[PDB]
């Protein structure tokens, strides 16, 4: 009878569309590329939706995680599109929060949520994303380690590698 004014639930196919437009502020209107394309979000939110997390504020994506899972110690540029099912690793494809909800530490809310969502999962027992070096000192209040330079090569932009033990 109404819309939450806030709600944390796992994403579904249907929020793709959602997840692509705060995708093109987030990372095109600045780099020129971004993490997952239409195709790659629905990818993962048919393959692996239980890794996904979405923060609804009255009935509106505000912030998102997509996830799956990796198999190898360090992330390599075929991990950008693949899930492996027998891997035991989180990998964050992407996270963002809508332009106009940002410094509420709504990411650092979701990312805790997720963090504590998929270590919850039986075989997740780490988790692994890259990221600019800007946000290494962020991604450290969560637990996450700089693992170096990250393999992923995207555009002109280059990565730091960071895992977090679960
Ligand atoms: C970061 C996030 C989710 C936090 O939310 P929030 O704004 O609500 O933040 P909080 O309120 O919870 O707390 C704020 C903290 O966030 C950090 N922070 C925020 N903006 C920062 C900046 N410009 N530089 C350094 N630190 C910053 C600060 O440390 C800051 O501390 P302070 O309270 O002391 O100020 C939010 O700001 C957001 O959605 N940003 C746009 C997309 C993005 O970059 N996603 C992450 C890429 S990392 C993960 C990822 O998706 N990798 C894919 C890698 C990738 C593939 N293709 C790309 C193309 C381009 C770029 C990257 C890629």
């Amino acid at each position: 009878h109404t819309l939450p004014a806030n709600e944390f639930r796992c994403l579904t196919p249907e929020d793709a569309a959602g997840v692509f437009e705060i995708e093109r502020e987030a990372f095109i209107s600045v780099s020129g590329n971004c993490p997952l394309n239409l195709d790659e979000v629905q990818h993962f939110l048919t393959l692996c939706p239980e890794l996904s997390l979405g923060w609804f504020v009255e009935g509106r994506l505000v912030a998102f995680i997509i996830g799956s899972l990796w198999d190898e110690e360090r992330l390599t540029q075929e991990s950008l599109a693949l899930h492996r099912p027998r891997g035991h690793s989180a990998h964050l494809h992407a996270l963002a929060v809508h332009r106009s909800f940002r410094q509420q530490g709504k990411g650092s809310v979701l990312l805790w949520r997720y963090l504590h969502h998929v270590g919850a999962q039986p075989a997740v027992r780490r988790a692994v994303l890259m990221c600019e070096d800007a946000l290494v000192p962020f991604y450290q209040r969560f637990g996450f380690h700089p693992a170096g330079p990250c393999a992923i090569v995207v555009g002109s932009l280059t990565f730091t590698e960071m895992h977090c033990s679960l």
